[PDB]
């Protein structure tokens, strides 16, 4: 099994998620700007929209997006309850929570690292990201984990996109339950290592 | 059961998917400007977001997000196979289809539907678009269905996201096979009875 990452972009979530299940894999980096794996393989050949994370099973077969290979991760290992079981409300609750992560916070932040983007779109992204911040704050002022009972796949993806605002001129003391939630998470042993082996501590 | 929509919005494919499976529900249509609903309640009461769609269900809780909400009434009815079973290979690439639906394609058409937004976030938006229409366009060539053998809740949502072009100035002329996929598509009757009840047609 082989995981195409970028140090530091959406695909530590599914990173971090193998650590936590013991599944066997490789790491591969790619260069983004080339398209290029750093065995020199066209990267387009494995994902061909060029995006990480692409996760390639033993059989030779690709998954792309975040959702999908996050299920597929925590489901190889049910004792670690990453995702609920199959037929459970609770499975419909985190499917949910990946396709909001995927396709509504992910997106906030696309404008702001564009170094194209204009001074108000830059502008106007910071302003959708704080507001997700401020609603994320206040939901887990409540809860521990983002979705169900316990630790699972989508604080895995919330907790990697909750390292982004430093990077893009956002102050992350504004959202103290955020803070908590990323303190308690970046304790677990497979965080450290992923966040280790990435370079990014 | 409730499903809170808005006429021809995103919501459209789950309400699609309702006629498919014949499950007891309402369509309980939604200002999305004024986040009212039709019978005069306060829409952020059920969905704090405010977008369409959201299923309540008997059991009263509400799921958001298509790719859940989508996944959830395909598997009321495992019979009518609009999902496969959950675990399976096709189960995960049926989950990164609607992954990339709602994380890349829906998403190149928002500054296209906002209110606000200027004619060059227009064009640019213009441009991803037919982008993923050319993508698509060329994907569909050779195939019948989205996902797998079988019409599944993809085929539906991307169904759905195909009639935006033409209410946003782009020529759908140019992309023969989507225009054949949606002409089969089109015939459903679980399509017609939708828009009637939508009052589209
Ligand atoms: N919808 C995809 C998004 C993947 C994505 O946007 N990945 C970024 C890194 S955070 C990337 O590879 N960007 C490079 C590019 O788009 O050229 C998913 O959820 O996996
Ligand atoms: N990621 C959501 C997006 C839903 C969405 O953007 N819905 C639109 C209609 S297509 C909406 O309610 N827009 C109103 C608003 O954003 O205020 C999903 O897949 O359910």
């Amino acid at each position: 099994m082989k995981l195409f990452i970028s140090p530091g972009a959406c695909s530590l979530a599914p990173h971090i998620a193998l650590r936590e299940t013991g599944a066997a894999f490789d790491a591969v980096k790619v260069d983004l700007a080339t398209r290029k794996v750093e065995t020199g393989d066209d990267f387009l050949t494995v994902n061909p929209s060029g995006k990480v994370p692409a996760l390639t099973l033993d059989s030779g077969e690709t998954l792309t997006e975040n959702p999908a290979i996050l299920l597929y991760i925590a489901d190889q290992k049910p004792d670690a309850a990453l995702a609920p079981r199959d037929g459970t409300l609770e499975r419909y609750r985190l499917i949910s929570r990946l396709s909001f992560l995927g396709s509504e916070f992910h997106k906030a932040f696309v404008p702001l690292f564009t170094p194209g983007s204009s001074d108000e779109a830059k502008l106007a992204a910071s302003t959708a990201v704080k507001n997700h911040l401020g609603a994320l704050d206040k939901e887990l002022l409540d809860k521990e984990h983002y979705a169900g009972s316990e630790f699972s796949v989508a604080d895995i993806y919330l907790f990697v996109m909750l390292g982004w605002p430093a990077h893009v001129g956002i102050d992350m003391s504004a959202y103290p339950n955020l803070g908590a939630y990323c303190g308690r998470i970046a304790q677990r042993p497979s965080v450290g290592a992923a966040l280790k082996a990435e370079g990014l501590v």
